[PDB]
């Protein structure tokens, strides 16, 4: 699914995402337009051989199995595909606990080199607060 903008604001917001450890919503919501352009199935292979699946690109060597990336620890407890789904719950539990891992949201090479540093409201100007 390639959601709409405001329809992922809005989504995030319902599990709690808005301010979590201080990162503002549209922190989030900008996080997912440039890893994955806002679209559920998004999969990049790494260089490592690892692979970032899904909204936030969720990356398979610590944080989910896909039985090909020597190493994994699968820190979520899930099967990588089920993070391409169009229910985003497994995507937001899993970035929670990613997020609480100490670097907060420059876990997200998008985030830092991209949304950090910047004005992250326009993320969700227009959504209906
Ligand atoms: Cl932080
Ligand atoms: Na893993």
């Amino acid at each position: 699914k390639v959601f709409g903008r405001c329809e992922l604001a809005a989504a995030m917001k319902r599990h709690g995402l808005d301010n979590y450890r201080g990162y503002s919503l549209g922190n989030w919501v900008c996080a997912a337009k440039f890893e994955s352009n806002f679209n559920t199935q998004a999969t990049n292979r790494n260089t490592d051989g690892s692979t970032d699946y899904g909204i936030l690109q969720i990356n398979s060597r610590w944080w989910c199995n896909d039985g090909r990336t020597p190493g994994s620890r699968n820190l979520c407890n899930i099967p990588c595909s089920a993070l391409l789904s169009s229910d985003i719950t497994a995507s937001v539990n899993c970035a929670k606990k990613i997020v609480s891992d100490g670097n907060g949201m420059n876990a997200w090479v998008a985030w830092r080199n991209r949304c950090k540093g910047t004005d992250v409201q326009a993320w969700i100007r227009g959504c209906r607060l």
